[PDB]
């Protein structure tokens, strides 16, 4: 058997704690030389780190749809890789495949049914985009705007995006334009991120929530009020944005990342005063889970790919190399180290 590398859950940061590299541990294991029927053996190419992973580090995730990682047991999540051998009928050597439950391990044997074959033509050979803008986060943004945004052509709505330079947010804000908003405004945590948004991703305006006065800034940037709020962050920023939303406007409730290191239910409730404004202005704020919309993934991916291949959709990702950097990359992502999608390159390939 060959010796490969592996990441396991070393320790829990606690429900109110910050996630650290050392919550994860590298190990070496043997990879069997034989596989069975229905199984395939894959070389891992890229792994995703994602904010929903935060809850899996707690003993309870607080939801059926997600189970907690176990200590000393290998961690798993979004991944893309290439088949090195298969005894699964629909899969053969050289196929590129993805899984939501890819073990953080350099080579791995999996059940052939848990995989889906991807077409590199969609991403122009840039496989990592399948875990970002042409994957789950891109779908979340496009489908979210579609199902919850209530943007019509012929309208000239203003959209605001929180977490606007992360995976979801960088994409959401371009889709906003594509779908006929007349104004898209971004809130992110760095000056460098604001530049990306206004100069590369074509956001009409960019605000830094750490160094700026968000409210004053939204007033200048959203002179007609906010009709759509694509919300990835929650907390105090969402409070500012909602205070300035128009009547019958819409919050796309994507994530609430500022709350992820706190012991509080999801989704958290608006404060009494902000809830009051929400009800008074007939603002919609419904829970959005992309996984409830599986049968729109096809068109979704086809659309995003199409926009990318037309030069319309701009894809940003931040790549770190090496399986022994998963922990560090998750920490970096949780604390705004990533521009666009945080991706880990597992292979010398
Ligand atoms: N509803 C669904 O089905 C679904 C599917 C995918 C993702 N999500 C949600 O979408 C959001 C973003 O996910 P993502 O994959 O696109 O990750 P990401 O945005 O690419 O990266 C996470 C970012 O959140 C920002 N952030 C972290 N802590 C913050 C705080 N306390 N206050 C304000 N901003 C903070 C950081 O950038 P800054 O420097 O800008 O602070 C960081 O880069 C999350 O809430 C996630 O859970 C929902």
């Amino acid at each position: 058997m060959m010796i490969v590398q592996r990441v396991v859950l070393n320790s829990r940061p606690g429900k109110n704690g910050n996630p650290v590299a050392e919550n994860f541990r590298m190990e070496e294991v043997y990879l069997p030389d034989n596989i069975n029927e229905g199984q395939v053996q894959v070389r891992t190419l890229y792994l995703s780190v994602d904010p929903y992973m935060r809850c899996r580090m707690n003993e309870d995730t607080g939801t059926d749809y997600i189970t907690p990682w176990q200590l000393s047991q290998v961690v798993d999540g979004g991944g893309i890789g290439i088949i090195e051998e298969s005894k699964h009928t629909n899969l053969t050597k050289g196929d590129f495949v993805t899984s939501f439950y890819w073990p953080w391990q350099t080579k791995v044997i999996l059940d052939g049914n848990s995989l889906e074959k991807v077409d590199p033509q969609l991403v122009d050979g840039h496989l990592s985009y399948f875990l970002g803008a042409i994957g789950m986060p891109g779908l979340t943004s496009l489908i979210g705007i579609q199902e919850k945004g209530h943007i019509t052509a012929g309208s000239n709505k203003t959209m605001v995006v929180s977490g606007a330079a992360g995976a979801c947010g960088s994409v959401a804000g371009q889709i906003g334009h594509f779908l006929g908003c007349s104004r898209v405004v971004g809130i992110c945590g760095t000056h460098e991120k604001c530049i990306l948004l206004t100069s590369e991703l074509g956001f009409d305006a960019a605000i830094n929530y750490k160094k700026d006065n968000v409210a004053e800034q939204l007033r200048e940037s959203c002179p007609a009020g906010v009709d759509v709020y694509f919300d990835n962050v929650g907390g105090n920023i969402s409070d500012t944005v909602i205070s300035q939303m128009n009547e019958n406007s819409h919050i796309i409730l994507c994530g609430q990342i500022s709350q992820y290191n706190k012991d509080v239910p999801y989704p958290p409730p608006l404060s009494p005063a902000i809830e009051a404004i929400q009800k008074e202005r007939n603002i919609t704020r419904e829970r959005f889970l992309v996984l409830n919309y599986k049968d729109k993934f096809e068109p979704g991916i086809l659309q995003l790919s199409q926009w990318f291949k037309e030069g319309k959709l701009k894809i940003k990702e931040t790549v770190i190399n090496g399986l022994e950097n998963m922990g560090a990359a998750f920490q970096s992502m949780m604390t705004g180290g990533n521009i666009g999608k945080q991706i880990v390159c597992i292979s010398e390939e």
